[PDB]
């Protein structure tokens, strides 16, 4: 079977922290590919002039051209916003039994994870890699505890099987972030080499972010 990633995110805009990280995930762990999914929200909670469309559109420039980096839309085709372990069912439902999904998810979002809609199936079809960073409490909630006992391997190297298991790793994320991208464009600077450069030239032709 492929090693197979998923890079969830709000992507809005996708930028040059994110694209690293990707780049980063898909060496480590030796991914045949990783997909990019842009997640879904109510209209009312996406940035003004800025459509779900438009941010599939410039995440899809920021992976053309680029191996192993895809994208997958399929959360932003649904009419409304999906629970991670639907996503997660309907990205499986199409792989082959021994392929090896790898869900990255960053450590605050991790901490939350007995918050999710049936958290406790989401090993069920993928092994779930957490991103630590610089900026991090290394100490997860009570809740979790059995869960990491149950299911957390030292590397990723140790992670066997389609799926299943729970692995930490490490990062310095580029100190990048779309907020601070978002400001800048709308006071009308340049946020050229803080975005990949096929992104910018769509954001200016499309003039977004004001």
């Amino acid at each position: 079977g492929k090693r197979i990633g998923l890079f969830g995110g709000t992507f809005d805009p996708v930028h040059i922290g994110h694209m690293r990280s990707a780049v980063e995930m898909a060496e480590q762990f030796a991914l045949d590919e990783l997909r990019l999914l842009p997640n879904a929200r109510p209209p009312h909670r996406e940035t003004p002039q800025v459509s779900a469309a438009q941010r599939l559109a410039m995440v899809e420039r920021a992976v053309a051209g680029v191996e192993r980096l895809t994208v997958d839309p399929r959360e932003l085709q649904r009419d409304k916003p999906s629970y991670t372990i639907d996503t997660l069912e309907s990205v499986r439902a199409e792989l082959a039994a021994d392929d090896q999904l790898f869900m990255l998810i960053g450590w605050d979002a991790f901490c939350g994870l007995p918050t999710w809609h049936r958290w406790e199936a989401l090993l069920d079809h993928c092994h779930i890699v957490v991103l630590q960073r610089p900026d991090a409490d290394s100490e997860p909630p009570e809740s979790l505890r059995d869960l990491l006992a149950a299911r957390s391997v030292a590397d990723p190297q140790a992670l066997k099987g389609p799926g299943g298991q729970i692995t930490f790793v490490w990062q310095t994320p580029l100190a990048v972030s779309a907020t601070q991208i978002r400001a800048l464009l709308g006071a009308g600077r340049s946020v050229r080499f803080l975005v990949p450069d096929a992104v910018l030239n769509y954001i200016e032709a499309h003039h977004l972010y004001r």
